[PDB]
């Protein structure tokens, strides 16, 4: 089955365990481009009662550095926030639980605004259809193609 975390039938612990970056996107390219900061390499959810423990890695000049978030839930079912180079919100509008994750995000930082989506996969790498799947999504948010980064060969340190 697939769901939407913001849908009714969202079982949020069903997207406990382990993921991985398999593309980001951004109407701010900059943001996931090889030194911005969220060009974030997903490894595991931990899903608690009101928040997910999330943990990444980054990477510079090919050097793995390791960070946690904590999101929190917040008045809205299936949104999340979390402070990280200003303050985000985030939901998951497609996820099949078992093989993909699709998240979007909006940054706000200094007064300004941009989306982030990220394609995760339980394994490092995910079908093109689910890849092409992705690229629907974020058209239908008003990211271009060439604003999609698949990731999917420099997720491993
Ligand atoms: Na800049
Ligand atoms: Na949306
Ligand atoms: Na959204
Ligand atoms: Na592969
Ligand atoms: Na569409």
């Amino acid at each position: 089955e697939e769901a939407s975390s913001t849908g009714r039938n969202f079982n949020v612990e069903k997207i406990n365990g382990e993921w991985h970056t398999i593309i980001l996107a951004s109407d701010k390219r900059e943001k996931i481009e090889d030194n911005g900061n969220f060009r974030l390499f997903l490894e595991q959810i931990h899903v608690l009662e009101k928040s997910l423990v999330l943990k990444f890695h980054t990477v510079r000049d090919e050097e793995c550095s390791e960070l946690s978030m904590v999101a929190d839930k917040t008045e809205k079912a299936g949104e999340y926030s979390v402070t990280y180079d200003g303050f985000n919100t985030f939901t998951i509008p497609k996820t099949d639980y078992d093989n993909f994750l699709m998240a979007h995000l909006i940054n706000e930082k200094d007064g300004e605004t941009f989306q982030l989506m990220g394609l995760y996969g339980r394994e490092p790498d995910l079908s093109s259809d689910i890849k092409e799947r992705f690229a629907q999504l974020c058209e239908e948010h008003g990211i271009l193609r060439e604003n999609i980064i698949d990731l999917s060969n420099a997720n491993r340190c």
